[PDB]
């Protein structure tokens, strides 16, 4: 709907008092917009008079109708998701009399890709974390943990469409979460999302369907989450190293997909390889990608 004339409509299940809101340091700042840490007097029900550590993703000043469009969408599609402990949750919102702020679980251990950076194996880099060094054990407990995310958010019958270690919050108790709603649909109803000619979605982690027949179904995410898994694999590591989106178009007609990572089995190279199968309705749901990884996890485990 048109943001510049558009009333955000009242709430109250979701409203926040921006009297109990104070903005703190801030966690983020994309392109889009721009997230602070704050303090949330009495947000969770069950300590009405203690404050909760909480982030506050808003507008900022040079913002753009998209920008706002954006934002309330992302608001909107986390009240209709439900609660996940792998999905970054929405706690809240102050959407009248002032700039809109949509308040959300904060996740202290910031974004997955420098999250795997920080813990790899011996550049010099002051931010790395050698006490918690990423084990194989730990790169697939993080990967189970997305796939059950996604998991749930497809059978909330949502398509999230920007799947990317990017977009993945970690927070203090290492836990994983799906976070950046704002370019998630709801397809209930309607058995594939139709894209328009050229997308917001980064193309190195976009399905074939996508890019070339401009559809989008719980398969594309699918394949999302395999570029996701390589990119956990390899530490962080950014996908189709070398190969400028310009010319991955051809490349992926061609049949072309990325290489095993260093510190992967075949076991699990041949998921991401299931996850890039040409034909959509040939790679695992998220409910199979959840059995196997539980499987494989349960074996490590032990």
């Amino acid at each position: 709907a048109g943001v510049s004339e558009y009333e955000l409509p009242e709430d109250p299940k979701w409203e926040f008092p921006r009297d109990k809101l104070t903005l703190g340091k801030p966690l983020g700042e994309g392109a889009f917009g721009q997230v602070v840490m704050a303090e949330a007097v009495g947000i969770d029900k069950d300590k009405p008079k203690e404050a909760v550590t909480v982030a506050v993703k808003m507008l900022k000043d040079d913002a753009t109708e998209k920008d706002l469009s954006d934002l309330v969408s992302e608001m909107e599609m986390m009240k209709m998701i439900g609660k996940h402990k792998n999905i970054i949750n929405l706690l809240g919102a102050c959407t009248q009399d002032g700039p809109l702020y949509v308040i959300v679980e904060y996740a202290s251990k910031g974004n997955l890709r420098e999250y795997l950076r920080a813990r790899r194996p011996p550049s010099y880099d002051i931010n790395r974390v050698p006490e918690e060094q990423m084990t194989f054990k730990d790169l697939v407990s993080c990967t189970y943990q997305l796939a059950r995310g996604m998991e749930y958010l497809a059978s909330q019958k949502c398509i999230h469409r920007d799947l990317a270690a990017r977009n993945v919050l970690v927070t203090e108790n290492n836990v994983m979460k799906i976070a950046d709603f704002g370019l998630a649909r709801d397809i209930n109803n309607i058995d594939y999302y139709k894209m328009t000619t050229n997308g917001r979605l980064p193309v190195k982690w976009m399905a074939p369907e996508a890019l070339f027949d401009r559809v989008y179904t719980h398969q594309s995410d699918v394949w999302s989450f395999g570029v996701l898994m390589w990119e956990i694999f390899t530490l962080g590591g950014s996908p189709y190293p070398g190969i400028p989106v310009e010319e991955l178009f051809k490349l992926l007609k061609e049949g072309h997909r990325m290489d095993k990572p260093a510190n992967c089995t075949n076991e699990l190279y041949m998921m991401m390889r299931d996850c890039w199968h040409a034909v959509p309705s040939q790679r695992p749901t998220f409910k199979q990608l959840v059995e196997d990884l539980d499987r494989i996890l349960t074996l490590t485990t032990n």
